[PDB]
Protein backbone atom coordinates (compact mmCIF):
# COMPACT_ATOMS: atom_id res chain seq x y z
CA UNK A 1 0.00 0.00 0.00
CA UNK A 2 1.21 3.48 -0.70
CA UNK A 3 0.67 5.63 1.82
CA UNK A 4 -1.06 8.88 1.05
CA UNK A 5 1.51 11.32 1.05
CA UNK A 6 2.78 10.15 -1.66
CA UNK A 7 -0.73 9.49 -3.98
CA UNK A 8 -1.35 13.31 -3.63
CA UNK A 9 1.61 14.07 -6.06
CA UNK A 10 0.04 12.03 -8.93
CA UNK A 11 -0.92 12.11 -11.60
CA UNK A 12 3.11 12.55 -12.76
CA UNK A 13 2.97 14.94 -15.93
CA UNK A 14 6.12 16.18 -16.47
CA UNK A 15 9.73 15.86 -15.37
CA UNK A 16 9.55 18.46 -12.35
CA UNK A 17 6.57 15.66 -11.11
CA UNK A 18 8.77 13.54 -11.31
CA UNK A 19 11.37 15.66 -9.59
CA UNK A 20 9.18 16.25 -6.67
CA UNK A 21 8.21 12.60 -5.97
CA UNK A 22 11.81 11.92 -5.74
CA UNK A 23 12.40 15.06 -3.58
CA UNK A 24 9.67 13.50 -1.18
CA UNK A 25 10.62 10.30 -1.10
CA UNK A 26 14.24 11.41 -0.43
CA UNK A 27 13.20 13.37 2.74
CA UNK A 28 11.71 10.50 4.40
CA UNK A 29 14.45 7.97 6.35
CA UNK A 30 13.65 5.09 3.14
CA UNK A 31 12.81 6.20 0.23
CA UNK A 32 10.28 3.61 -1.61
CA UNK A 33 13.08 2.10 -4.29
CA UNK A 34 10.35 -0.25 -5.84
CA UNK A 35 7.98 3.51 -6.33
CA UNK A 36 10.49 5.41 -7.32
CA UNK A 37 11.73 2.76 -10.31
CA UNK A 38 8.82 1.96 -10.97
CA UNK A 39 7.94 5.76 -12.17
CA UNK A 40 11.49 5.47 -13.84
CA UNK A 41 10.78 2.41 -15.84
CA UNK A 42 7.61 3.23 -16.88
CA UNK A 43 8.69 6.80 -17.96
CA UNK A 44 11.51 4.72 -19.87
CA UNK A 45 9.30 2.47 -21.40
CA UNK A 46 6.79 4.85 -23.14
CA UNK A 47 10.07 7.49 -24.10
CA UNK A 48 12.87 4.86 -25.09
CA UNK A 49 11.44 1.46 -25.26
CA UNK A 50 7.90 2.26 -27.45
CA UNK A 51 8.51 5.84 -28.60
CA UNK A 52 5.45 7.24 -29.50
CA UNK A 53 6.42 10.02 -32.02
CA UNK A 54 9.71 9.88 -33.86
CA UNK A 55 12.53 12.57 -33.19
CA UNK A 56 13.20 13.72 -36.90
CA UNK A 57 13.19 17.25 -37.41
CA UNK A 58 12.28 18.51 -40.88
CA UNK A 59 14.66 20.19 -43.79
CA UNK A 60 15.13 23.75 -42.84
CA UNK A 61 12.74 25.21 -45.03
CA UNK A 62 11.15 28.71 -45.14
CA UNK A 63 7.59 30.32 -46.22
CA UNK A 64 5.85 33.15 -45.08
CA UNK A 65 2.56 30.77 -43.49
CA UNK A 66 3.74 28.14 -40.56
CA UNK A 67 5.53 24.95 -41.52
CA UNK A 68 2.96 22.21 -41.82
CA UNK A 69 5.00 19.75 -39.13
CA UNK A 70 6.59 21.54 -35.81
CA UNK A 71 9.73 22.13 -37.57
CA UNK A 72 12.23 21.61 -34.78
CA UNK A 73 10.39 18.12 -33.62
CA UNK A 74 8.90 16.94 -30.45
CA UNK A 75 9.40 16.23 -27.16
CA UNK A 76 6.85 14.57 -24.75
CA UNK A 77 6.35 13.13 -21.56
CA UNK A 78 4.09 10.00 -20.63
CA UNK A 79 1.45 10.58 -18.16
CA UNK A 80 1.84 8.62 -15.32
CA UNK A 81 -1.54 7.83 -13.21
CA UNK A 82 -1.66 6.89 -10.07
CA UNK A 83 -4.17 3.72 -11.38
CA UNK A 84 -1.67 2.92 -13.36
CA UNK A 85 1.69 2.76 -10.90
CA UNK A 86 -0.47 1.98 -8.09
CA UNK A 87 -1.60 -1.42 -9.70
CA UNK A 88 1.63 -1.96 -10.59
CA UNK A 89 3.06 -1.26 -7.40
CA UNK A 90 0.88 -3.32 -5.71
CA UNK A 91 1.22 -6.73 -8.31
CA UNK A 92 5.21 -6.38 -7.04
CA UNK A 93 4.39 -5.94 -3.26
CA UNK A 94 1.93 -8.72 -4.08
CA UNK A 95 4.32 -10.81 -4.99
CA UNK A 96 7.19 -10.49 -2.89
CA UNK A 97 5.39 -10.31 0.06
CA UNK A 98 3.68 -13.70 -0.02
CA UNK A 99 6.90 -15.44 -1.41
CA UNK A 100 8.96 -15.08 1.56
CA UNK A 101 7.67 -15.42 10.95
CA UNK A 102 10.29 -17.90 10.38
CA UNK A 103 12.91 -15.19 10.63
CA UNK A 104 12.67 -12.92 13.84
CA UNK A 105 17.48 -6.08 13.35
CA UNK A 106 20.01 -8.21 11.29
CA UNK A 107 19.10 -10.50 8.54
CA UNK A 108 20.62 -14.11 8.57
CA UNK A 109 21.91 -15.33 5.05
CA UNK A 110 19.27 -17.46 4.62
CA UNK A 111 16.52 -14.83 4.50
CA UNK A 112 19.05 -12.50 2.06
CA UNK A 113 18.85 -15.93 0.42
CA UNK A 114 15.66 -16.51 -0.37
CA UNK A 115 14.75 -13.02 -1.32
CA UNK A 116 17.16 -13.20 -3.77
CA UNK A 117 16.00 -16.55 -4.78
CA UNK A 118 12.52 -14.95 -5.02
CA UNK A 119 13.37 -12.77 -7.49
CA UNK A 120 15.83 -14.79 -9.72
CA UNK A 121 13.17 -17.78 -9.96
CA UNK A 122 10.91 -15.00 -11.61
CA UNK A 123 13.44 -14.33 -14.49
CA UNK A 124 12.74 -14.84 -18.16
CA UNK A 125 14.89 -18.10 -19.16
CA UNK A 126 15.85 -17.01 -22.13
CA UNK A 127 16.87 -13.22 -23.08
CA UNK A 128 19.61 -11.14 -24.06
CA UNK A 129 21.17 -10.04 -21.02
CA UNK A 130 22.76 -6.67 -22.42
CA UNK A 131 19.40 -5.26 -23.99
CA UNK A 132 18.75 -1.84 -22.91
CA UNK A 133 16.37 -0.78 -20.63
CA UNK A 134 15.88 -4.06 -18.28
CA UNK A 135 17.21 -2.38 -15.62
CA UNK A 136 13.85 -1.51 -13.40
CA UNK A 137 11.07 -2.64 -11.36
CA UNK A 138 8.69 -1.58 -14.43
CA UNK A 139 11.07 -4.38 -16.51
CA UNK A 140 10.95 -6.97 -13.76
CA UNK A 141 7.23 -6.66 -13.03
CA UNK A 142 5.77 -6.20 -16.48
CA UNK A 143 8.16 -8.06 -18.78
CA UNK A 144 10.17 -10.31 -16.25
CA UNK A 145 13.53 -9.29 -17.04
CA UNK A 146 16.59 -7.54 -15.33
CA UNK A 147 20.27 -6.57 -16.44
CA UNK A 148 22.73 -8.18 -14.29
CA UNK A 149 23.07 -5.10 -11.69
CA UNK A 150 19.21 -4.99 -12.13
CA UNK A 151 18.79 -8.24 -10.31
CA UNK A 152 20.64 -6.99 -7.12
CA UNK A 153 19.11 -3.85 -7.08
CA UNK A 154 15.48 -5.69 -7.37
CA UNK A 155 16.62 -7.79 -4.54
CA UNK A 156 17.50 -4.72 -2.46
CA UNK A 157 13.90 -3.53 -3.15
CA UNK A 158 12.68 -6.66 -2.11
CA UNK A 159 14.20 -6.55 1.20
CA UNK A 160 12.57 -2.96 1.85
CA UNK A 161 9.35 -4.02 1.30
CA UNK A 162 10.12 -6.75 3.61
CA UNK A 163 11.37 -4.40 6.44
CA UNK A 164 15.09 -5.53 5.86
CA UNK A 165 16.76 -2.64 6.73
CA UNK A 166 19.90 -3.68 6.87
CA UNK A 167 20.30 -4.79 3.58
CA UNK A 168 21.75 -2.71 0.99
CA UNK A 169 23.05 -2.44 -2.23
CA UNK A 170 27.34 -2.75 -2.60
CA UNK A 171 28.68 -1.57 -6.21
CA UNK A 172 32.15 -1.76 -7.15
CA UNK A 173 32.95 0.13 -10.55
CA UNK A 174 31.03 -2.96 -12.67
CA UNK A 175 29.51 -5.43 -10.33
CA UNK A 176 27.04 -5.47 -7.58
CA UNK A 177 26.01 -7.44 -4.75
CA UNK A 178 24.37 -7.20 -1.70
CA UNK A 179 25.90 -6.45 1.84
CA UNK A 180 23.68 -6.85 5.35
CA UNK A 181 24.27 -8.06 8.83
CA UNK A 182 25.23 -5.86 11.97
CA UNK A 183 28.06 -3.23 10.63
CA UNK A 184 27.15 -4.15 7.06
CA UNK A 185 29.97 -6.79 7.14
CA UNK A 186 28.33 -9.64 5.23
CA UNK A 187 28.13 -9.84 1.80
CA UNK A 188 26.24 -12.46 -0.53
CA UNK A 189 26.24 -12.26 -4.55
CA UNK A 190 22.90 -12.05 -5.86
CA UNK A 191 23.31 -11.52 -9.84
CA UNK A 192 25.91 -12.79 -12.59
CA UNK A 193 28.62 -11.35 -13.99
CA UNK A 194 30.14 -10.62 -17.61
CA UNK A 195 29.19 -11.81 -21.02
CA UNK A 196 28.98 -15.60 -19.02
CA UNK A 197 27.56 -17.25 -11.60
CA UNK A 198 28.52 -16.71 -8.32
CA UNK A 199 25.31 -16.76 -6.04
CA UNK A 200 25.09 -17.39 -2.77
CA UNK A 201 28.91 -17.11 -1.98
CA UNK A 202 30.74 -14.55 -0.14
CA UNK A 203 32.66 -12.04 -2.38
CA UNK A 204 36.16 -12.68 0.17
CA UNK A 205 37.15 -14.46 -2.48
CA UNK A 206 37.10 -11.87 -5.37
CA UNK A 207 38.66 -9.28 -2.70
CA UNK A 208 41.24 -11.43 -1.73
CA UNK A 209 42.54 -12.11 -5.38
CA UNK A 210 42.90 -8.21 -5.87
CA UNK A 211 40.58 -8.06 -8.98
CA UNK A 212 39.60 -4.99 -10.39
CA UNK A 213 36.25 -6.21 -10.21
CA UNK A 214 35.53 -6.32 -6.43
CA UNK A 215 38.29 -3.04 -6.20
CA UNK A 216 40.44 -4.75 -3.55
CA UNK A 217 37.24 -4.05 -1.16
CA UNK A 218 37.28 -0.28 -1.65
CA UNK A 219 33.66 -0.74 -3.11
CA UNK A 220 30.57 1.29 -2.51
CA UNK A 221 28.38 0.25 0.37
CA UNK A 222 25.03 2.10 -0.37
CA UNK A 223 22.87 3.63 2.06
CA UNK A 224 19.13 4.18 1.04
CA UNK A 225 19.59 7.22 -0.81
CA UNK A 226 22.65 6.22 -2.80
CA UNK A 227 20.41 3.30 -3.68
CA UNK A 228 18.15 6.31 -5.32
CA UNK A 229 21.16 8.05 -7.19
CA UNK A 230 22.02 4.26 -8.53
CA UNK A 231 18.76 3.89 -10.13
CA UNK A 232 18.81 7.82 -11.80
CA UNK A 233 22.42 6.63 -13.06
CA UNK A 234 20.63 4.00 -14.17
CA UNK A 235 18.06 5.46 -16.52
CA UNK A 236 18.78 4.57 -20.11
CA UNK A 237 17.97 7.48 -22.50
CA UNK A 238 18.98 5.52 -25.59
CA UNK A 239 15.97 5.08 -28.30
CA UNK A 240 18.51 3.30 -30.80
CA UNK A 241 22.42 3.34 -30.98
CA UNK A 242 22.46 6.98 -32.63
CA UNK A 243 19.69 8.74 -30.56
CA UNK A 244 19.00 9.96 -27.00
CA UNK A 245 15.78 10.70 -25.45
CA UNK A 246 16.45 14.47 -24.91
CA UNK A 247 13.56 14.05 -21.68
CA UNK A 248 15.39 11.22 -20.58
CA UNK A 249 18.36 12.43 -20.05
CA UNK A 250 16.72 16.04 -18.66
CA UNK A 251 15.45 13.64 -16.06
CA UNK A 252 18.43 12.14 -15.05
CA UNK A 253 20.08 15.58 -15.36
CA UNK A 254 17.66 17.25 -12.96
CA UNK A 255 17.43 14.26 -10.46
CA UNK A 256 21.59 14.11 -10.10
CA UNK A 257 21.47 17.82 -9.17
CA UNK A 258 18.75 17.15 -6.44
CA UNK A 259 20.45 14.07 -5.15
CA UNK A 260 23.77 16.45 -5.32
CA UNK A 261 22.38 18.90 -3.58
CA UNK A 262 20.89 17.04 -0.78
CA UNK A 263 24.67 15.85 -0.49
CA UNK A 264 24.15 12.16 -1.75
CA UNK A 265 26.81 11.65 -4.11
CA UNK A 266 29.48 12.95 -1.76
CA UNK A 267 30.60 9.14 -1.84
CA UNK A 268 29.44 8.32 -5.59
CA UNK A 269 32.14 9.19 -7.85
CA UNK A 270 31.08 7.95 -10.36
CA UNK A 271 27.47 9.40 -10.51
CA UNK A 272 29.44 13.01 -10.31
CA UNK A 273 31.26 12.11 -13.23
CA UNK A 274 27.81 11.35 -14.83
CA UNK A 275 26.22 14.50 -13.94
CA UNK A 276 29.80 15.75 -15.30
CA UNK A 277 29.15 14.40 -19.02
CA UNK A 278 25.73 15.90 -18.73
CA UNK A 279 26.38 19.48 -17.69
CA UNK A 280 29.35 19.10 -20.54
CA UNK A 281 26.49 18.60 -23.20
CA UNK A 282 23.86 20.76 -21.56
CA UNK A 283 25.57 23.08 -18.97
CA UNK A 284 22.98 24.49 -16.27
CA UNK A 285 23.27 27.79 -15.79
CA UNK A 286 24.29 28.47 -11.90
CA UNK A 287 26.41 25.12 -11.33
CA UNK A 288 29.63 24.03 -11.13
CA UNK A 289 31.66 23.64 -14.26
CA UNK A 290 32.32 19.98 -15.13
CA UNK A 291 35.69 20.21 -14.37
CA UNK A 292 34.80 21.37 -11.06
CA UNK A 293 32.53 17.88 -10.75
CA UNK A 294 34.63 15.87 -12.39
CA UNK A 295 37.39 16.73 -9.66
CA UNK A 296 35.03 16.25 -6.85
CA UNK A 297 34.36 12.87 -7.82
CA UNK A 298 38.64 12.36 -8.07
CA UNK A 299 38.63 13.83 -4.38
CA UNK A 300 35.66 11.43 -3.12
CA UNK A 301 37.28 8.12 -4.45
CA UNK A 302 40.76 9.27 -2.69
CA UNK A 303 38.39 9.99 0.52
CA UNK A 304 36.25 7.12 0.61
CA UNK A 305 37.88 4.61 -1.44
CA UNK A 306 41.65 4.52 -0.46
CA UNK A 307 42.16 6.23 -4.16
CA UNK A 308 41.60 2.64 -5.65
CA UNK A 309 38.52 3.34 -8.41
CA UNK A 310 39.46 3.95 -12.51
CA UNK A 311 36.73 5.93 -13.41
CA UNK A 312 37.18 9.48 -11.79
CA UNK A 313 40.69 9.77 -13.49
CA UNK A 314 39.40 8.30 -16.94
CA UNK A 315 36.36 10.47 -17.17
CA UNK A 316 38.27 13.53 -16.49
CA UNK A 317 40.87 12.59 -19.29
CA UNK A 318 37.87 12.04 -21.86
CA UNK A 319 36.49 15.46 -21.14
CA UNK A 320 40.19 17.08 -21.19
CA UNK A 321 40.12 14.78 -24.97
CA UNK A 322 36.99 16.11 -26.35
CA UNK A 323 38.54 19.83 -25.31
CA UNK A 324 41.63 19.68 -27.23
CA UNK A 325 43.78 19.80 -23.37
CA UNK A 326 46.41 17.28 -24.74
CA UNK A 327 48.87 17.48 -21.82
CA UNK A 328 46.26 17.40 -19.00
CA UNK A 329 44.35 14.56 -20.66
CA UNK A 330 47.66 12.55 -20.84
CA UNK A 331 48.54 13.51 -17.32
CA UNK A 332 45.31 12.11 -16.00
CA UNK A 333 45.29 8.78 -18.20
CA UNK A 334 49.12 8.64 -16.41
CA UNK A 335 46.90 8.76 -13.13
CA UNK A 336 44.33 5.85 -14.49
CA UNK A 337 46.96 3.98 -15.49
CA UNK A 338 48.89 4.83 -11.82
CA UNK A 339 45.84 3.28 -10.08
CA UNK A 340 45.28 -0.30 -12.40
CA UNK A 341 48.83 -1.38 -12.00
CA UNK A 342 48.37 -2.11 -8.26
CA UNK A 343 45.35 -4.77 -9.37
CA UNK A 344 45.65 -8.05 -11.08
CA UNK A 345 44.17 -8.73 -14.62
CA UNK A 346 41.98 -11.61 -13.87
CA UNK A 347 39.15 -12.82 -16.33
CA UNK A 348 36.03 -10.92 -15.13
CA UNK A 349 37.36 -7.78 -15.79
CA UNK A 350 37.07 -7.10 -19.14
CA UNK A 351 35.26 -4.13 -18.77
CA UNK A 352 38.04 -1.66 -17.78
CA UNK A 353 40.14 -3.91 -19.87
CA UNK A 354 37.84 -2.71 -22.74
CA UNK A 355 38.01 0.88 -21.98
CA UNK A 356 41.99 0.57 -21.87
CA UNK A 357 41.66 -1.00 -25.29
CA UNK A 358 39.79 2.06 -26.33
CA UNK A 359 42.29 4.40 -25.15
CA UNK A 360 45.35 3.04 -25.85
CA UNK A 361 44.65 2.10 -29.43
CA UNK A 362 41.82 5.24 -30.61
CA UNK A 363 41.35 8.26 -28.14
CA UNK A 364 44.91 8.64 -27.82
CA UNK A 365 45.86 7.90 -31.12
CA UNK A 366 43.12 10.60 -32.37
CA UNK A 367 44.66 12.82 -29.35
CA UNK A 368 47.88 13.43 -30.63
CA UNK A 369 47.13 13.20 -34.60
CA UNK A 370 44.85 16.36 -33.00
CA UNK A 371 47.60 17.90 -31.67
CA UNK A 372 49.81 16.96 -35.12
CA UNK A 373 47.92 18.50 -37.80
CA UNK A 374 47.94 22.02 -34.71
CA UNK A 375 51.75 21.61 -35.61
CA UNK A 376 53.77 25.47 -27.64
CA UNK A 377 52.60 22.05 -29.08
CA UNK A 378 52.63 19.10 -26.85
CA UNK A 379 54.29 17.01 -29.61
CA UNK A 380 57.20 19.41 -28.55
CA UNK A 381 56.67 18.64 -24.84
CA UNK A 382 58.69 15.66 -23.02
CA UNK A 383 56.47 15.88 -20.21
CA UNK A 384 53.76 14.88 -22.24
CA UNK A 385 55.52 11.99 -24.01
CA UNK A 386 56.86 10.69 -20.55
CA UNK A 387 53.20 11.07 -19.32
CA UNK A 388 52.47 8.68 -22.75
CA UNK A 389 54.97 6.25 -21.37
CA UNK A 390 53.60 6.32 -17.65
CA UNK A 391 50.30 4.96 -18.94
CA UNK A 392 52.29 2.32 -21.11
CA UNK A 393 54.17 1.31 -17.75
CA UNK A 394 50.99 1.22 -15.27
CA UNK A 395 49.24 -0.83 -17.90
CA UNK A 396 52.37 -3.89 -18.36
CA UNK A 397 52.98 -3.62 -14.81
CA UNK A 398 49.11 -4.48 -14.15
CA UNK A 399 50.12 -7.15 -16.92
CA UNK A 400 52.92 -8.00 -14.54
CA UNK A 401 51.99 -11.10 -12.61
CA UNK A 402 48.37 -11.41 -13.59
CA UNK A 403 46.80 -14.51 -14.67
CA UNK A 404 45.22 -13.31 -17.78
CA UNK A 405 47.22 -11.71 -20.59
CA UNK A 406 47.08 -7.82 -21.75
CA UNK A 407 49.19 -6.60 -24.31
CA UNK A 408 48.97 -7.95 -27.49
CA UNK A 409 50.21 -7.19 -31.19
CA UNK A 410 47.37 -4.94 -32.27
CA UNK A 411 48.58 -2.31 -28.93
CA UNK A 412 52.27 -2.49 -30.41
CA UNK A 413 50.83 -0.77 -33.63
CA UNK A 414 49.17 1.85 -31.94
CA UNK A 415 52.10 2.30 -29.30
CA UNK A 416 54.73 2.71 -32.54
CA UNK A 417 52.51 5.30 -34.12
CA UNK A 418 51.80 7.25 -30.93
CA UNK A 419 55.67 7.23 -30.05
CA UNK A 420 55.85 8.57 -33.87
CA UNK A 421 54.17 11.56 -33.15
CA UNK A 422 57.06 12.67 -30.47
CA UNK A 423 60.37 13.45 -32.45
CA UNK A 424 63.33 12.02 -31.70
CA UNK A 425 64.76 15.10 -30.08
CA UNK A 426 61.74 15.10 -28.00
CA UNK A 427 61.87 11.74 -26.88
CA UNK A 428 65.72 11.95 -25.88
CA UNK A 429 65.08 14.68 -23.24
CA UNK A 430 63.07 12.13 -21.04
CA UNK A 431 64.68 10.64 -17.98
CA UNK A 432 62.37 8.18 -16.43
CA UNK A 433 62.01 5.51 -14.18
CA UNK A 434 59.89 2.66 -14.64
CA UNK A 435 57.83 0.23 -12.49
CA UNK A 436 56.89 -2.86 -14.65
CA UNK A 437 59.54 -5.50 -16.13
CA UNK A 438 58.49 -5.04 -20.06
CA UNK A 439 58.69 -1.22 -19.73
CA UNK A 440 62.72 -1.38 -18.20
CA UNK A 441 62.97 -4.33 -20.99
CA UNK A 442 62.71 -1.31 -24.11
CA UNK A 443 63.30 2.26 -22.23
CA UNK A 444 66.23 2.17 -25.02
CA UNK A 445 63.99 1.37 -28.28
CA UNK A 446 61.48 3.83 -26.62
CA UNK A 447 64.28 6.68 -26.83
CA UNK A 448 66.26 6.12 -30.15
CA UNK A 449 65.71 8.32 -32.76
CA UNK A 450 64.58 5.49 -35.20
CA UNK A 451 61.89 3.56 -33.56
CA UNK A 452 62.36 0.12 -34.17
CA UNK A 453 58.63 -0.89 -34.75
CA UNK A 454 59.50 -5.00 -35.02
CA UNK A 455 61.52 -4.76 -31.55
CA UNK A 456 59.21 -2.60 -30.10
CA UNK A 457 56.00 -5.23 -31.11
CA UNK A 458 58.10 -8.48 -29.65
CA UNK A 459 59.24 -6.02 -26.52
CA UNK A 460 55.42 -5.03 -26.19
CA UNK A 461 53.68 -9.13 -26.35
CA UNK A 462 56.53 -10.61 -24.59
CA UNK A 463 54.80 -13.28 -21.88
CA UNK A 464 54.06 -11.64 -18.93
C1 LIG B 1 34.76 5.26 -19.10
C2 LIG B 1 33.96 6.44 -18.56
C3 LIG B 1 32.45 6.29 -18.80
N1 LIG B 1 31.79 5.15 -18.10
C4 LIG B 1 32.10 5.09 -16.65
C5 LIG B 1 31.47 3.84 -16.02
C6 LIG B 1 29.94 3.87 -16.11
C7 LIG B 1 29.64 3.95 -17.62
C8 LIG B 1 30.32 5.15 -18.31
C9 LIG B 1 29.27 4.88 -15.17
N2 LIG B 1 28.35 3.83 -14.77
C10 LIG B 1 27.87 3.79 -13.42
N3 LIG B 1 27.38 4.95 -12.95
C11 LIG B 1 26.90 4.95 -11.70
N4 LIG B 1 26.85 3.88 -10.88
N5 LIG B 1 27.33 2.71 -11.33
C12 LIG B 1 27.82 2.65 -12.58
O1 LIG B 1 28.33 1.44 -13.02
C13 LIG B 1 28.00 0.21 -12.51
C14 LIG B 1 28.51 -0.26 -11.28
C15 LIG B 1 28.13 -1.54 -10.82
C16 LIG B 1 27.26 -2.33 -11.60
F1 LIG B 1 26.92 -3.56 -11.17
C17 LIG B 1 26.76 -1.87 -12.84
C18 LIG B 1 27.13 -0.59 -13.28
C19 LIG B 1 26.63 -0.03 -14.58
O2 LIG B 1 27.24 -0.34 -15.61
N6 LIG B 1 25.74 0.98 -14.55
C20 LIG B 1 25.22 1.69 -15.71
C21 LIG B 1 24.73 3.05 -15.18
C22 LIG B 1 24.53 2.84 -13.68
C23 LIG B 1 24.84 1.35 -13.45
C24 LIG B 1 23.54 0.56 -13.73
O3 LIG B 1 23.03 0.83 -15.04
C25 LIG B 1 23.98 0.84 -16.11
C26 LIG B 1 29.20 2.78 -15.32
C27 LIG B 1 34.55 7.82 -18.65
C28 LIG B 1 34.46 7.14 -17.31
Amino acid sequence: GLKTAQKTLFPLRSIDDVVRLFAAELGREEPDLVLLSLVLGFVEHFLAVNRVIPTNVPELTFQPSPAPDPPGGLTYFPVADLSIIAALYARFTAQIRGAVSLYPGVSSRELVKKVSDVIWNSLSRSYFKDRAHIQSLFSFITGTKLDSSGVAFAVVGACQALGLRDVHLALSEDHAWVVFGPNGEQTAEVTWHGKGDRRGQTVNAGVAERSWLYLKGSYMRCDRKMEVAFMVCAINPSIDLHTDSLELLQLQQKLLWLLYDLGHLERYPMALGNLADLEELEPTPGRPDPLTLYHKGIASAKTYYRDEHIYPYMYLAGYHCRNRNVREALQAWADTATVIQDYNYCREDEEIYKEFFEVANDVIPNLLKEAASLLGSALQDPECFAHLLRFYDGICKWEEGSPTPVLHVGWATFLVQSLGRFEGQVRQKVRITFQSEKMKGMKELLVATKINSSAIKLQLTAQS
